[PDB]
């Protein structure tokens, strides 16, 4: 029988290649960190007529829903072959839940009267995140730091080992900070030392960097932001 994982993606514009798709890149990275065999096929146009492309197949059965393929995955893949994901900290999986809702309705907004209100709900949003990324988690400690600690030196939402939570997050901030500044020269404030730390962080981690899609494909994805504010 059909043995094995296989997950069908969105293809980029040359039909072949990552295009966007941040449910996509979770699902990669997902069955990157969980150290399985399989492989990722590009989708270039028993499952259902026009099923919107990131779904999986698991021993041939077809998974659909990027949430419910999560959740099997962390259900099926477990120790000792495969590590959990899953967050030990429950506000690790609400944080920022509205950053990427808030960016789409600020960057597919036309009127120029509504974009203060857009923007601000953004920021408001990104602000809720940068506060979880930078007060310490309850159980935190810095073992080698004399001082006391008052901002978190953590590496990611929950600690310092990418989770679920991070896969589903980290995509869709790699998106708002492409296109926001590509069509609005918008950028995460300066200030939001917890945002930029955690980015930096997720960088440096091939899981992330290398599931992202290019930076034309996002670009493209989003060309309408480049028309004019009515």
């Amino acid at each position: 029988g059909a043995m094995g994982i296989t997950l069908f993606v969105k293809a980029g514009y040359d039909g072949e290649s990552i295009g966007n798709c941040p449910f996509s890149q979770r699902l990669f990275m997902i069955l990157w960190l969980k150290g399985v065999i399989f492989n990722v096929t590009t989708v270039d146009l028993n499952l259902a007529p026009g099923t919107n492309p990131p779904f999986m197949t698991f021993d041939g059965e077809v998974k659909t829903d990027v949430n419910k393929i999560e959740e099997f995955l962390e259900e099926k893949l477990v120790p000792p072959r495969y590590p959990k994901l899953g967050t030990q900290h429950p506000e690790s999986n609400s944080a920022g839940n509205d950053v990427f809702a808030k960016f789409s309705a600020f960057i597919k907004n036309t009127k120029k009267d509504a974009n203060e209100i857009y923007e601000k709900n953004l920021l408001r949003a990104l602000k809720k995140l940068d506060s979880y990324l930078n007060s310490p988690l309850p159980d935190e400690i810095d073992a080698d730091s004399s001082e006391d600690v008052t901002v978190s030196q953590r590496k990611f939402l929950d600690g310092d080992e990418l989770t679920l939570a991070d896969c589903n997050l980290l995509p869709k901030l790699h998106i708002i900070k492409i296109v926001a500044k590509k069509y609005r020269d918008f950028e995460f404030p300066s200030e939001m030392t917890g945002i930029w730390r955690y980015l930096n962080n997720a960088y440096a981690r091939d899981e992330f960097t290398n599931t992202c899609p290019a930076d034309r494909e996002i670009e493209h994805a989003y060309s309408d932001a480049a028309k004019r504010m009515k």
